């Protein structure tokens, strides 16, 4: 058992298709590496004392949300934040529900503005009782915004969230750096009032989707380029398309750089 | 391969958290028996010609629905129909938008108008391009309404759905008879001008929630009795929660009726 430490689970790793595409359309990926298969990007972050309770917060709830519980072996949870309000990290948001009647207090939420006002318009039960329902509501929103450290409250102590600033395409993302390890995915740009949060990390997870440009999110020459600036001591490539084949991008990045993959797991010192 | 057929696979027969539940809870299913991990309720419905070309339709697009279609190995999809909307029947509906890139244009969907008017206000941006987005719509909406035959095309030929009103506890959702096979999810009442299309069924796919009664759903003993009155010639149990044990059910139930399980498939006569 885990003890007197952070844990972080990659609980997905792919693009917002996922990885084959519902069509069966694996890209370039080796169909017969399991690390290939690719759930919908999600972060689990824990911190165990020394007894071994845990404080257990996840990034993002998106449809694979359910499954990747199950497979974490990890049966309880004490918050939710999100980084932005796209399907692949929202729509997975009810499977909530058995945590709130496990912990018998409604689930603690943590978002921006944008994302909290796009929840509300698209899953206002969740907040409150619509009429001719009989359905109680299951969340609890708390505000966060770039630059605003918080901290969540559990039975393995508190874990500390540091959020800041992306540029996704047409909209903002948040990341968070949570001690040395930083959660970088749905990024095409870093503002310079971010770069503080995302250097010199222990471990940078940080989104590439794919070879050629695209509007909303780094290719892997761009998510390279950027690991040399920010000089990670590891560096784990997220939210990765079709495109791109988990040992073929291994060859084709530093040592110190992997692809990621569900399931990808690691403890670091609080 | 199927030829002159219609082919159904039962992509889910779980109830609205799955089984496991998302915190490992089997509840009283034998964790052992694969047939009792089960994703949320969906039926896949096909025509085969006799050259083999098939039309595909799906009966919900839960947060299950890709890896349903997935594992189904069936890769192309004419269009999707709707029960009504609730969260483990609608919230996969992003993944629809790989068929739209393939076919070429927008995914035809069919619903109700209380369906229709939920998917609007939760999933807008999948019918019109929101104030500040470049994504494109994917979908296209048909009305059905119970009583009213309405009929799909394809490269295997038509597949005619006749929709009928079941009351599903505070609201209204639907079934479908499909030639001589009914699929009846989401039942707590079948109204009395529903009992034709229900009756003398080759196969009747009929919701048991659990053992004890629920305000939505049938109980396992209200389905065998339904099943008792209609003289379906096969009954397949859904949307079974985690009360509901495979093995245990079957002992329980007459010779003719069967607990479902994901990835279940049969092939009926045109
Ligand atoms: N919930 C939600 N999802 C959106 C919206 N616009 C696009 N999407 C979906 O969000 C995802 C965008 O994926 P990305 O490439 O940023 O990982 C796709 O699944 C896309 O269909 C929106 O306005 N709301
Ligand atoms: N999309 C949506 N889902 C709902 C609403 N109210 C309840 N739900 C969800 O719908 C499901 C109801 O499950 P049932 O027992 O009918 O299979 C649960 O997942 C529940 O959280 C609603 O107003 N809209
Ligand atoms: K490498
Ligand atoms: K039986
Ligand atoms: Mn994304
Ligand atoms: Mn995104
Ligand atoms: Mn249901
Ligand atoms: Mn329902």
């Amino acid at each position: 058992s885990p003890r007197n430490c952070l844990r972080f689970t990659l609980l997905g790793c792919g693009s917002s298709p996922g990885v084959p595409r519902i069509n069966g359309d694996w890209g370039k990926c080796d169909p017969k590496n399991p690390k290939n298969r690719r759930r919908r990007a999600s972060l689990l972050v824990e911190r165990y004392d020394a007894e071994g309770n845990n404080t257990v917060v996840v990034i993002d709830t998106g449809p694979d949300f359910r499954m990747q519980m199950i497979d974490s072996g990890v049966h309880m949870l004490d918050a939710a934040v999100y980084t932005h309000p796209h399907a692949d990290h929202i729509h997975g948001i009810d499977d909530l529900r058995t945590y709130v009647v496990d912990n018998g207090r409604l689930m603690d939420v943590y978002a921006n503005r944008l994302t909290r006002n796009r929840l509300y318009d698209t899953f206002g039960y969740c907040f409150e009782t619509p009429v001719g329902s009989s359905y109680p509501p299951i969340l609890s929103m708390h505000d966060i915004a770039p630059e605003t450290p918080f901290s969540i409250e559990g039975a393995g102590g508190a874990i500390r969230f540091e959020p800041f600033s992306q540029v996704h395409g047409d909209i903002e993302s948040l990341g968070f750096r949570i001690g040395s390890v930083v959660y970088c995915t749905d990024v095409s740009a870093f503002p310079e009032q971010s770069l503080q949060y995302i250097k010199d990390a222990d471990v940078l997870i940080i989104g590439a989707l794919q070879y050629r440009p695209h509007p909303s999110h780094f290719s892997l020459g761009e998510a390279l380029e950027w690991i040399e600036k920010l000089s990670p001591k590891r560096a784990i490539l997220t939210h990765m398309h079709v495109p791109l084949d988990y040992e073929t991008v291994m060859r084709e990045t530093p040592h110190h750089v992997e692809p990621g993959y569900d399931g990808l797991r690691f403890e670091v010192a609080v």
